[PDB]
């Protein structure tokens, strides 16, 4: 029965690079976790940097579809994340199973997914690799962007990358090509080799099927633009008509972080039923540590 500190592992759900992810249960309160597991002697003195500072970012980012970071358990040898787990899997192997999303519930992800985009954008955080592997759907079928703000070499894409391939103008591209998933069932640009594929990329055309509306494919003209500088806006593509059809008193906006109620008596209770004293819950909560009482606390609600 491995643990990883107060968790159960079950499974691997992903793997690359540096990172390899475990779906795990959490022992004292039964709840599914994702644990991203990064053997620090597997790191120069630069990359173990380089990874602090990624993490420091994560525990920034508080928006209901980005995967949110719970605890940090470190020891000499291993770096753990625990993080939200996404039971629903990619979006992309969703859409390949299930065949096109309806503009309806298209416009529905696809207003999650910007909101999440904005809000890092709003942060001065670019994800730069917005792909197949790391658009998820939990079990309420809600995006979840998982890796926002960590670089390459910690994470488990020709198809999405913009041509120019380090500012917010390579996720707009991105978001185009996802966009074009989701109301499609399939990717722009492909080809038979990636040779091929990057010259589709590089000439930009795509094909508009009957069954896309004139809204739709006027707001892929505002992602899928080969000059990054007349890509719009991510706070301009709020605006959009397509976005906002059906959301006439709700324009999409830019997200703000609610407060953090970190002062729930009946969790604080629970949490001193499980061992903790009070004064050691009052001090993680305050400060915000990601711990083993401020994940068991957020894991509680
Ligand atoms: Br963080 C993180 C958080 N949630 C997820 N969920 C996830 C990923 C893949 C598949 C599934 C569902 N299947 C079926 C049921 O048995 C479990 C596996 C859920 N994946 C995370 N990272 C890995 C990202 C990834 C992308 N392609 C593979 N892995």
């Amino acid at each position: 029965q491995p643990h990883i500190g107060n968790y159960r592992l079950l499974k691997t759900i992903g793997k690359g690079n540096f990172a390899k992810v475990k779906l795990a249960r959490h022992i004292l309160t039964g709840r599914e976790v994702a644990i991203k597991i990064i053997d620090k002697t597997q790191l120069n003195p630069t990359s173990l940097q380089k990874l602090f500072r990624e993490v420091r970012i994560m525990k920034i980012l508080n928006h209901p579809n980005i995967v949110k970071l719970f605890e940090v358990i470190e020891t000499e040898k291993t770096l753990y994340l625990i993080m939200e787990y996404a039971s629903g899997g990619e979006v992309f192997d969703y859409l390949v199973a299930h065949g096109r999303m309806k503009e309806k519930e298209a416009r529905s992800k696809f207003r999650q997914i910007v909101s999440a985009v904005q809000y890092c954008h709003q942060k001065r955080i670019v994800h730069r690799d917005l792909k197949a592997e790391n658009l998820l759907l939990d079990a309420d079928m809600n995006i979840k962007i998982a890796d926002f703000g960590f670089s390459n070499e910690f994470t488990v894409s020709p198809p999405y990358a913009a041509p120019e391939l380090d500012g917010p103008e390579v996720d707009v591209w991105s978001l185009g090509v996802i966009l074009y998933t989701l109301v499609s069932g399939s990717l722009p640009f492909d080809g038979q080799n990636l040779k091929e594929l990057r010259e589709r990329v590089l000439r930009g055309k795509y094909r508009i099927p009957f069954y896309m509306s004139t809204d739709c494919e006027n707001l892929l003209k505002r992602f899928l633009v080969l000059n990054p500088i007349k890509r719009g806006t991510l706070e301009q593509i709020m605006k959009d008509r397509w976005i906002n059809a059906g959301h006439e008193e709700d324009e999409l906006k830019p997200f703000v972080e609610p407060e953090l109620d970190i002062s729930d008596q009946k969790r604080i209770d629970i949490m001193v039923g499980m061992g903790y004293s009070q004064e050691e819950i009052q001090e993680s909560l305050s400060k915000m540590k990601y711990d083993e009482i401020t994940a068991t606390y957020l894991l509680l609600g």
